């Protein structure tokens, strides 16, 4: 019953390959998705290296150029790229062809990331660092890595949104496993906790009854007990706040995908809905209040290497292995009468009318 309607609308952006793009370069190592803006992809082409911004508003016009660059990653917001070749690292402002600032390591970076309009985080082998693309200032230490992460390869950091809480993902192989590690840290306390998982984001959720959102820490894992998923709240409730009950729920991955894990997530801020893609390319759905699992899918016959948040939908944008450009969000006019007559989940669909945030 209610076969034909999905609590979720798929859609295809675009297709790399229609754009000139080598699928060899389709991968993590030279091709990066740090929002929804653009796309950045690292090419040789002869013995030229080039990189090449696909502006997702005017796709149809990448922009190529002869750039040697180890790595290469835009601003999420703005025409502004970071590029790194060896220990040095350079901002600049493509807009006005200008250099913003550089700065030279003294240990190699093995992953970075924007992590706000502003701000690049550099990942060594033994520390992290926040960097400022405005003024003067150099790249500050946040923390030093706990050794629960020692020779990870690093697959993803993170922060909630008032830079207090931090986190850094690595994945090692443990035989024929692949086994998540993170390491969450509190700037406030001073303190990380090593946590075994393998994809996660941070949220703010506003509980009914409460006045102030609370920051939440979602995660998923798929250990030695199988799938599961974890929201907690992380420290102390704001003043006035009740606290956010701790919610575990199981991740399920069918006979079939024995070797299956979680990849990456993304929460929409605007339907409280935790997306969760896997290595095989299968979506699901939960409900950040509750953990509730509401959908699971096979969205992708490629894996999906880099995500972001979809904003114009509150969504998931992704791109997979030979170059689709997808993306999953919350169908709004669906959802509730999925909620309840295929899950059929009352309680659910009745909470998400109360927020009233379709
Ligand atoms: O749009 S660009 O400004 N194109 C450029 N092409 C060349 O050749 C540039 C050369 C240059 C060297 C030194 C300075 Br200072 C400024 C520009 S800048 C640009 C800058 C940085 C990274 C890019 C990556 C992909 C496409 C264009 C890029």
């Amino acid at each position: 019953f209610m076969a034909q309607i999905l609590p979720i609308r798929f859609q295809e952006h675009l297709q790399l390959q229609n754009l000139g793009i080598n699928p060899a370069n389709i991968g993590f190592s030279t091709l990066t998705m740090e929002s929804d803006k653009f796309i950045c992809i690292r090419e040789k082409v002869g013995e030229q290296a080039q990189v090449v911004i696909i502006d997702m508003n005017d796709p149809s016009n990448p922009i190529r150029r002869p750039i040697s660059a180890d790595s290469a990653i835009m601003n999420p917001a703005s025409k502004v790229i970071a590029l790194k070749a060896g220990k040095t690292l350079q901002i600049f402002n493509i807009e006005m062809k200008s250099k913003m600032k550089a700065h030279t390591m003294t240990d190699d970076v093995t992953f970075w990331k924007w992590i706000s309009l502003n701000t690049v985080a550099l990942v060594t082998d033994n520390a992290v660092y926040h960097w400022s693309m405005e003024g003067e200032s150099q790249p500050v230490k946040m923390f030093d890595r706990h050794s629960s992460l020692a020779g990870c390869q690093i697959i993803n950091y993170r922060t909630d949104a008032k830079q207090k809480w931090l986190l850094l993902t690595g994945i090692s192989a443990q035989q024929n496993r692949v086994v998540g590690a993170m390491q969450l840290y509190s700037v406030d306390r001073k303190v990380s906790q090593p946590i075994e998982g393998h994809a996660a984001s941070f949220a703010q959720f506003k509980m009914e009854g409460n006045a102030e959102e609370s920051t939440l820490f979602c995660f998923a894992v798929r250990g030695q007990a199988g799938g599961k998923l974890h929201i907690i709240e992380v420290g102390t409730p704001p003043t006035g706040n009740q606290p956010f009950p701790k919610k575990a729920v199981d991740v399920f991955f069918p006979p079939e995908a024995q070797n299956d894990f979680p990849v990456a997530m993304q929460i929409s801020e605007k339907h409280d809905v935790v997306f969760l893609i896997t290595k095989y390319g299968y979506i699901h759905l939960y409900d950040l209040e509750t953990g509730t699992c509401i959908y699971m899918n096979r969205i992708s016959g490629e894996t999906i290497f880099v995500t972001a948040p979809h904003e114009a939908t509150a969504g998931i944008i992704g791109v997979n292995r030979k170059g689709q450009v997808l993306s999953v969000c919350v169908e709004e006019e669906n959802i509730i009468p999925y909620i309840t007559n295929v899950l059929q989940n009352p309680d659910l669909a009745l909470r998400m009318a109360v927020r009233n945030n379709l």
